[PDB]
């Protein structure tokens, strides 16, 4: 058995368990993704590697995480590009910036990539997003084109509580985010974690802007898991 | 708050959460510190830095870890050096080795060596062990030559339990250790870890011999602490 867990309520300016990758900083208690500025790309990584899975047994550990995340757009009406939870190789560094949200180079499965994301979209890309052009949580394997995508009412300014859970006996990752103002949105789908991602690998959160642009930001997080 | 807790009860052949130093390794599921050769040192220290005090609250945190560790000497009689469980600055590392056991570099007090250790030593070094000459538990600050001990019988190639607490409220440092057949020892002193380490800390284990030598190696290894 091995376990992982902590819980930050609050960021330090000195937040040193973290691994900041390019605009992204602790600063007023939150962890700063990105600023209200065009171009840009913001990651944070915990500092330990995590046992995802067991070369051994092929066991897959079970896990949860938590965070609460706020995305402060100048104009209500162009806001671009998102923020992502995602598990990755432990040498992970920023992809593509941009609707790509830092995290995938291409709208084609690569499995060389060895990541799954789920994304908080809010711009649509007309080369992979869902027709609808309505912003959306969805779930990325190996590629920024979602296996799975749910409409979403991006309520700027204010805080949601995101929980992403993965069960390893059903290979089935659930994400719920909830607003105060009590609104939420679940979503769904089968991956098989034991065939994307390498045993070993450090969880993050990424957020990019291009054109248009807003302030992603994380107040507080939490993870947990578990590997038999 | 700020928690960060992890278990692993039994070693992978590539452990990648921890970091190793000298001569430390995982094989046979456990985590070998030192072989019963001459002269070496071994270190295994967790990846991600520790909150352990906060300057702005004053705030330093509550823990407790749990590990099962076996001294094994090829001759009964000569065994060196020991083994330590230890709380240092982030960038650590191997210190002088012998009866210094890769964590201090001298018995005099010095404070830039912000290093809280809880030693199990197997070999009386005149100049600064306790003069009954017997095996003991310490617990060292800053210096080598422990701030208090207990009188320690070692039970050659049995598990050992041990358990090492720290309370925020009275500065109280415990630490207890058991052997199957029920032996037990306890010691504690009140340690101001705010005034002798930094802000952030790496924990680990610390192992040497010298002249004198045995096998160190970790069973399993627990650790929970919470800053509020
Ligand atoms: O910021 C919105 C858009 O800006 C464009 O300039 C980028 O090429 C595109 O990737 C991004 O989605
Ligand atoms: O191994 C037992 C002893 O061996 C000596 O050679 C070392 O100098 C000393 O530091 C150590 O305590
Ligand atoms: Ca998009
Ligand atoms: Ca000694
Ligand atoms: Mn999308
Ligand atoms: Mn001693």
């Amino acid at each position: 058995t091995e376990t992982t867990s902590f819980l930050i309520t609050k960021f330090s300016p000195d937040q040193q368990n973290l691994i900041f990758q390019g605009d992204g900083y602790t600063t007023k208690e939150k962890l700063t993704l990105t600023k209200a500025v065009k171009n840009t790309v913001g990651r944070a990584l915990y500092s330990s590697p995590i046992h995802i899975w067991d070369r051994e047994t092929g066991n897959v550990a079970n896990f949860v995480t938590s965070f609460t995340f706020v995305i402060n757009a100048p104009n209500s009406y162009n806001v671009a590009d998102g923020f992502t939870f995602f598990i990755a190789p432990v040498d992970t560094k920023p992809q593509t910036g941009g609707g790509y949200l830092g995290v995938f180079n291409s709208a084609e499965y690569d499995k060389t990539t060895q990541t799954v994301a789920v994304e908080f979209d809010t711009f649509y890309n007309a080369a992979w997003d869902p027709s609808n052009r309505d912003r959306h949580i969805g779930i990325d394997v190996n590629s920024i084109k979602s296996v799975n995508t749910k409409s979403w009412k991006l309520q700027n300014g204010e805080e949601a509580n995101v929980v992403i859970a993965f069960n390893a006996a059903t290979n089935v990752l659930t994400v719920s985010l909830t607003y105060p103002n009590v609104t939420s949105y679940t979503l769904s789908d089968v991956v098989s974690l034991k065939d994307v991602v390498p045993e070993w690998v450090r969880i993050g959160f990424s957020a990019t802007t291009g054109a248009e642009y807003a302030a992603h930001e994380v107040l507080s997080w939490s993870f947990h898991s578990e590997l038999s």
